[PDB]
């Protein structure tokens, strides 16, 4: 129940989306491109706590830093998604 709740307070769906897209790709395009990779929440986790850029398009990403526990449980519900 805190992944849709974290996924709130973060704007991070501000910027990103589900079905629609507009500055970033939906949870599900890059829930699907990191789905084979087990170590998903680690490639997310260098691209937002550590900006990124070059993948989805030439913008890059801010300073998003966030605690391994909230990184954890925010990754866990994008990549399961639902
Ligand atoms: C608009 C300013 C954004 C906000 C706010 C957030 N994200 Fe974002 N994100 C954005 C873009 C334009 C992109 C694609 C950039 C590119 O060219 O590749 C992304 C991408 C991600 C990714 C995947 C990056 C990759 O695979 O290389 C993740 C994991 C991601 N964004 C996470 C994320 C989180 C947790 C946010 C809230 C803290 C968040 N983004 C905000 C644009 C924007």
């Amino acid at each position: 129940q805190d992944g849709e709740a974290l996924f709130k307070s973060k704007p991070c769906a501000a910027c990103h989306s589900v079905d629609t897209k507009m500055v970033g790709p939906a949870l599900k395009e890059v829930a699907a491109k990191n789905a084979g990779v087990e170590g998903a929440a680690d490639t997310l986790a260098l691209h937002i706590k550590n900006g990124s850029q070059g993948v989805w398009g030439p913008i890059p990403h801010p300073p998003n830093p966030v605690t391994e526990e909230e990184a954890k449980i925010l990754a866990e519900w994008v990549l399961s998604l639902k």
